[PDB]
């Protein structure tokens, strides 16, 4: 038993383990998208970017868990990463479809994980998933529920022309 | 024979030859399709700028292998320059797939002439076809092939509005 | 069949798509023993350091695959990442030796890589492999044998205080 | 017919048209004479960039008559751009020579351009080939026949130190 | 055998090591000359700075390859030097022509080491060939080239002024 | 005879160009050390730092020499530099004892050399020696004193940890 372990539930820590999986899955899932986007048949650069750069930040929200294991005197354990769900997108609207799906399913993780230590006790535990996590799933799934909601309105998926307008303005 | 002539076999330096003159000839289409899009019927003043700026580039390619046949001991033979195939490109469309379309024969020529080189033993004259012309190539179809996919998926060549906006958001 | 695609084979396309999963899991690698350091009872700061940044170093080579593979023409497929070998790597000398190991499989697939490629006559992903993972492999194999030879002249493993003046002079 | 065409005759049309060739042309030439003084058997690397520097100047004349012909609503039509004359201009003396001659020849094609806008009545015409063209013209063939006596007053083509010391003193 | 050692042939190893020599070799040639031109009966300052840095350059294209040698997980295994071959080179006329002669067998050498590496399947010598070692020979034959015929056209050897002349102007 | 010679002893110019030699022989004993060094087997990058400075030095003293001997109307004379003593020397306590030696048998053939210049009473040499390489050769035989007592205090050879602390702190 670690040296710095307190108040420290086996049950937390293996939630924990889950959920760095999750993240990783997730910046893969993005990764994936991104490179859509870079086809030359797709060729939408700002899709592309808006992605890539949601695959770093998935990571670095999988690193900060890791972090927070070692800090609370858990052993990570890692599992294989998934290929994601997809090979083709059909659309960029179907992508912030998907995406918008993935991130609230993170959020339902994230709020089983909030409720697994609010029964362990862990008022640490309960601040972090607070602090760094919650509000910023709330900020995400706004954010790609107005995406979905614009591209809509506009026109697409059967508008190329509201996608390539959309990749320009919204997200250049 | 030349001073400075080393395992440069006569076969090589042919093929150099028609190489330079079949990028003097991509110098002059480029040029051709630049002034296209200046006419007062046609008026995309930055489809105009993107082919004279290809243009230039193409004569500046032609001027790096002068330089390489100097430098390996060669005599430069100049072919006469064929006008271009067309005197009206149709679209910003139709200028984009010719374009798309005369740098795959471009691509064909040099992995031709690399094949001669590996073959004749040459393998200064492979890295420099590798260093200089091969990537460059493949970077530029890859361009053309995402233009000519956002103007289709725009709505181009029947949509002016399409090609007016591509004019401004991707080539300004 | 993709309107940028030339002289590129059906098997390239394959082994690229396997050569992308390789980096993608030697980042995965390189992230699970960055944070085996990072342990409490491990407590070797730099050592976590030097095996991140290597993390982050790897998922960029394998980004540069996907944007060739684009750039090429092929599709991007994605398979699983496999969770890495070992959760406890005994101490920074195992690490380093592991690293050894997997900067060698890793330099063994892109060798093989580049003998398909020459023999299905592709210049330019012959001179991709060349210019951007093969002189960077030789410089990691060798930087990581060294820093093993060290680490063995030193006394580790069995001596704490060598890996403890290793992190701090040459890995800090 | 065009929507700007104003007091612009046929003829001057089809004038502008084979200057625009005249100017190409007179690019080529300059541009052949560059690469034969980069020769190692010749070395004169001033020679090289004042005819260089001459080439890339005579491919801007010419894009400004393709300029003024869509300025007055003409439509340009390309001709095939005929090898220079000589592969093997033997001195700079002999270069310098040829050179004088070209540029006579491209303001005699000048004057005779001025001559029919005059009888065609078209004043801007008139103006913009005295303005652009003509006084250029008169300086290049005064530097040029410049050139041709210091080169003859030195001992050239037979001695060699005069045409080294002129490439030194003189163009550069 | 080496920990870092892969794909490398005992054949290429030795190779490398008479590749080392011979510019060291070259580096004591150059320094030979230089200081021939620092005579008080030769007197030419240019000759001997560009005879010094010419040297000065090969000793630092030999420490290259050792470092590769290192690098690959070969061993060193240095030869005498051997004295250059003359004490006194007449002219500036015959030194450019000897270091022309040097530069060409050097670079036969290295085309030879690039043969056996692509027999013996070593893309990552290959390449390093190509990138640090091929460009340069040719670089630098041609500009040896041009200064012999420089040399010679302003009427070396027998001319003292031509020697000077060259000496202010071309090296200087 | 030479133009400037006074006073300059044929026994003196033969001494010189056999002192030229042996800083040759010492500059390449240093280059031989400095890539053992940097071997993966042995790896301490300073140590291999501080005997390519060594090496670039000794080339440096005997240009130096070389510039005196046609500064006093002799005449050069190159030998064959012989190959250094060791391919393997075992330590960084070895490579430093060796060094020590070298230094002073270099000294000890300068002070021959003063020894034959005072007899041949040629002042000028005599201060030419004493200025540029007597003391330079007793600092440099106490700084490696210095190194070898501190190597040898601090348990080299048998104490890999003791080299490698060496290495960071006293030539780092
Ligand atoms: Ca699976
Ligand atoms: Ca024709
Ligand atoms: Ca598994
Ligand atoms: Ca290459
Ligand atoms: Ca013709
Ligand atoms: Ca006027
Ligand atoms: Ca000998
Ligand atoms: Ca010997
Ligand atoms: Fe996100
Ligand atoms: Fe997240
Ligand atoms: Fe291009
Ligand atoms: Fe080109
Ligand atoms: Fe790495
Ligand atoms: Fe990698
Ligand atoms: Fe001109
Ligand atoms: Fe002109
Ligand atoms: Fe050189
Ligand atoms: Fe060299
Ligand atoms: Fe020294
Ligand atoms: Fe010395």
């Amino acid at each position: 038993t670690s040296q710095v372990r307190q108040n420290y539930h086996q049950d937390s820590e293996a939630a924990i383990n889950r959920q760095i999986n999750l993240e990783l899955y997730a910046s893969y899932v993005y990764l994936s998208m991104s490179y859509y986007f870079d086809r030359d048949d797709v060729a939408l650069k700002n899709f592309a970017k808006y992605f890539l750069h949601q695959s770093h930040e998935e990571r670095e929200h999988a690193e900060k868990l890791m972090k927070l294991q070692n800090q609370r005197g858990g052993r990570i354990f890692l599992q294989d990463i998934q290929k994601p769900d997809c090979d083709d997108w059909e659309s960029g609207l179907n992508a912030m479809e998907c995406a918008l799906h993935l991130e609230k399913n993170v959020n339902q993780s994230l709020l089983e994980l909030h409720k697994l230590a609010t029964d362990k006790n862990d008022p640490h535990l309960c601040d972090f998933i607070e602090t760094h996590y919650l509000n910023e799933q709330v900020k995400a799934i706004k954010e790609l529920g107005d995406h979905v909601t614009n591209l809509r309105k506009m026109g697409a998926p059967e508008s190329g022309l509201a996608e390539y307008l959309f990749d320009k303005h919204t997200l250049g």
